[PDB]
């Protein structure tokens, strides 16, 4: 109501007096409810001190990760998610009292990016020469100890770089080349396995330390399914450490499947998995028919040609199963099964037979079934974009809590951008509650 | 004499992106199994997988995706 | 024009890159190029 005392608390940052004007201006909130009488009023409350105790990645995570329900409104699901982030409110203003247990737990990305670097290197060492022979051998350049020696002189030029802006992995990669050729193989893969399986070891304390569930007992962390995926994770790491090598290959899809675009492809593949497996089975029984059909009346044109394991050239199929598995060899090859049986040679009577039967099982089993499969995985993408612009921009252009648009904040003498930070912030909402 | 062998685990990762191309995926570039060696079976469906799998899924994805993009951009 | 003569096919891109029809088609395809090396990179590992 005063004009003259509003406008000398607001513009404060510039005076003097900051400590007591932008202490109280920060620990206040707003609200606005709605009573019995269907009347909308105002409230003004200090916000609690334990609602400062909560990190930006988990409200960044209730932001976006919230969805509306029939009637079009977040505040349903808001709810459960504020129970949720006020048990995790507690939970962190416990834990913040322990020195190195929060050291931990604050660097998560770190120990994960190490772990996921460091076993990417290690299936490359294993890839490129799993015997152990030797590393003499390669049909690189002249010496391998010139390439030894540029990976030294790139080590030394990393080394008066700039500190960790760039090339931090490339200094450790060769390190590791460099040892590779020193000591033997063995004890280098014996060395990083070690590494790896003392970093996967410190890293699941990191996590279940900041998700403090182990707290409150123990069938809530083993229940839980991320934990299960990290012990499992650390199980098969402990066992390509001790048994052989090839895990560290099982657990690269554990490895690449991190991010979300590559996540987002597959599992668009994933999603409309119903109607490809239907087509798989319609696929499967077109072959059932025509195999069936090839076994009445064409049972001498499926002589296919066959090497064979020394201890005559040709093999035929006639028992109406291994009929069904030379048209699944021909379900592949594009043409059809039209190049694998013997050709007809334009004299024999069952000849347009041939070509009918050989035309047919191209057109209709090849083009329509394989393009149904791909025209599914086509309208997956398709749908999942649409979706994804759908709900981006109602988050983007509409109020999360009172649902309004845009376009009603027109001059109104307020905007849109200070009424979704001041009138119907949904934080304020949450210190509220 | 007229053939080779790849055993490094490194030559039969190169012969698998050779058999990578060709459309009917591995089972082209491998030698026939005669229906008699009792690795019949496994050869079929080792054969089966990687066609189906690798080749329809891969690659329809990768076309899927360019397909995304031109609906986006338009 | 002073050294061998490829270097006219190398500037034939900058060439066809002088009209909009082709540059949109080519970054239709160099847009979401980090979904296609995600992908190509799952192709490697599943061949691994
Ligand atoms: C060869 C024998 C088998 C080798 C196994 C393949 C190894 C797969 C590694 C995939 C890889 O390189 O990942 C990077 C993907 O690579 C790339 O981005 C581009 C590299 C080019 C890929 C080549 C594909 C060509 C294959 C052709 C068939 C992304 O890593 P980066 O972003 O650093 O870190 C992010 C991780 N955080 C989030 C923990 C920090
Ligand atoms: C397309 C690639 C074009 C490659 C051009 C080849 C250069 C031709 C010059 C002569 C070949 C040469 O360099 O000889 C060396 C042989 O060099 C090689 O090893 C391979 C030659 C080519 C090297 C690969 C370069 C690939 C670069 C690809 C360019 C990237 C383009 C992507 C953007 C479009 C010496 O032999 P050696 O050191 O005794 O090793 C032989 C291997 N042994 C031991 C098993 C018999
Ligand atoms: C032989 C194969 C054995 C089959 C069993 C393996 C399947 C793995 C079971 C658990 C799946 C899992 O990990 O669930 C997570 C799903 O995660 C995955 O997508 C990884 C899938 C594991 C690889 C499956 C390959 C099977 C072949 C959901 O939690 P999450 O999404 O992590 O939430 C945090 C998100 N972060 C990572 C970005 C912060
Ligand atoms: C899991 C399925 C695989 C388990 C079946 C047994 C595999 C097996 O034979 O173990 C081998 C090794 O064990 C493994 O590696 C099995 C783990 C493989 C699983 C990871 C990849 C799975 C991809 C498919 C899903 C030991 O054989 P190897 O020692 O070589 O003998 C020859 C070595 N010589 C020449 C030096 C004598
Ligand atoms: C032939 C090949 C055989 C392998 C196929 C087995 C892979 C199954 C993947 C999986 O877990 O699918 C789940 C996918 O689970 C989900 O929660 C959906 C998205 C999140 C999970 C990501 C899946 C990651 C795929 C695995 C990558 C491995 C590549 C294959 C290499 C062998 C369950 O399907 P779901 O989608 O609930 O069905 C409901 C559909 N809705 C959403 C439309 C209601
Ligand atoms: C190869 C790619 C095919 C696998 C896709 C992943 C998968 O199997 O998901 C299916 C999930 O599993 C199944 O539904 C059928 C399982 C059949 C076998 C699964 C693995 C495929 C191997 C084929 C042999 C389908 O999801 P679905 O939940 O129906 O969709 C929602 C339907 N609602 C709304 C009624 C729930
Ligand atoms: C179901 C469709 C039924 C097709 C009926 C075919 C009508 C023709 C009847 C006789 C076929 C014929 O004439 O055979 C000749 C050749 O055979 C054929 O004609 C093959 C018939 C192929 C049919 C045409 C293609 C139609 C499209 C099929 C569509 C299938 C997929 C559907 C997609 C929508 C060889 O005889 P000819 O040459 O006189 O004498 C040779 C002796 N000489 C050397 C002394 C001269
Ligand atoms: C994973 C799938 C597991 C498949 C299980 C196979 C079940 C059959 C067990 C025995 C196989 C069998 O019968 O072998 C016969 C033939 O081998 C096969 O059957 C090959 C099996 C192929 C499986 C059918 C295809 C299923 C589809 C696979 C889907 C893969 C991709 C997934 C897409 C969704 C040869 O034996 P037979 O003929 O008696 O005796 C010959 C001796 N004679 C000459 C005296 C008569
Ligand atoms: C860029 C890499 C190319 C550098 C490698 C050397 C190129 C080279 O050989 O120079 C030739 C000419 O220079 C070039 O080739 C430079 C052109 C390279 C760039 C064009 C293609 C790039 C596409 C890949 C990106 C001259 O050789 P030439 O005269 O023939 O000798 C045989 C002729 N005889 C039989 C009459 C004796
Ligand atoms: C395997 C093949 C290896 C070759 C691949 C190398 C080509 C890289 C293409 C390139 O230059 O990309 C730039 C392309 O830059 C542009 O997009 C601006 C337009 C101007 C650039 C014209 C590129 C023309 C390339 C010509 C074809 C190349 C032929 C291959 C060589 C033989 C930058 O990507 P950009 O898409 O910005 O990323 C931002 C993505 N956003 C928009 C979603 C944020
Ligand atoms: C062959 C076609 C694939 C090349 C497409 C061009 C390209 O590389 O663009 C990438 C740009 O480069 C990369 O991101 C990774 C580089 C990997 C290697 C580049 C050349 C590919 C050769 C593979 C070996 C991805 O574009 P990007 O701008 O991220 O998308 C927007 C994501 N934002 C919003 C986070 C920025
Ligand atoms: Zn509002």
């Amino acid at each position: 109501h005063n004009k003259e005392l509003q406008t000398m608390l607001k513009p404060g940052g510039q005076v003097d007096g900051d400590e007591a004007l932008e202490f109280y201006a920060k620990h206040t909130a707003q609200i606005e409810i709605v009573r019995l009488d269907r009347t909308m009023e105002q409230i003004v409350f200090p916000v609690p001190s334990i609602c400062e105790f909560l990190t930006k990645e988990s409200k960044l995570r209730i932001y976006y990760t919230t969805e509306r329900d029939e009637q079009g409104s977040k505040i349903n699901d808001f709810f459960l998610r504020s129970e949720d982030l006020f048990n995790e409110m507690n939970w962190q203003k416990k834990l913040r009292a322990q020195p190195v247990l929060y050291w931990c737990a604050r660097n998560m990305s770190f120990w994960s990016s190490i772990s996921f670097n460091l076993a990417v290197l290690m299936n490359l060492l294993v890839a490129f020469f799993y015997p152990f022979k030797g590393v003499r051998g390669g049909t690189l350049e002249p010496h391998w100890s010139g390439l030894l020696w540029t990976a030294m002189l790139i080590s030394l030029a990393i080394v008066i770089a700039l500190p960790k802006p760039h090339g931090i992995r490339a200094l450790i990669a060769s390190t590791i080349l460099r040892l590779i050729f020193s000591v033997g193989l063995q004890p280098t893969l014996f060395l990083l396995g070690a590494f790896n399986v003392c970093n996967k070891i410190i890293f699941l304390m990191s996590f279940v330390g900041n998700c403090g569930t182990f707290t409150r007992g123990y069938r809530a962390m083993v229940l839980d399914v991320e934990f299960l995926y990290h012990l499992l994770y650390l199980l098969i790491c402990a066992m390509g450490l001790f048994v052989h090598e090839f895990f560290y290959s099982l657990l690269l899809f554990d490895l690449v499947y991190r991010e979300e675009t590559l996540l987002n492809v597959i599992k668009s593949v994933t999603r409309n998995g119903r109607p490809i497996i239907l087509t798989a089975a319609l696929a499967l029984i077109l072959v059932y028919l025509f195999s069936i059909v090839g076994y009445l009346f064409f049972k001498d044109d499926f002589i296919l040609e066959v090497d064979r394991l020394p201890n005559k050239e040709h093999t035929c199929e006639t028992l109406l199963m291994c009929i069904v598995t030379v048209l699944s060899h021909g379900l592949r090859s594009g043409g059809g099964v039209g190049d694998v049986l013997r050709k007809p040679s334009k004299e024999e009577p069952l000849f347009a037979a041939r070509v009918i039967y050989d035309l047919l099982f191209f057109f209709m089993v090849i083009i329509i079934v394989l393009n149904l499969i791909f025209g599914v995985i086509i309208d997956t993408f398709a749908d999942l974009r649409s979706e994804k612009q759908k709900k981006e921009e109602i988050l983007k252009t509409t109020c999360f809590i009172c649902g309004l648009e845009r376009d009603k904040f027109d001059n109104k003498t307020v905007t849109f951008e200070e009424h979704i930070k001041e009138e119907h912030n949904m934080w304020h909402y949450l210190c509220f509650i």
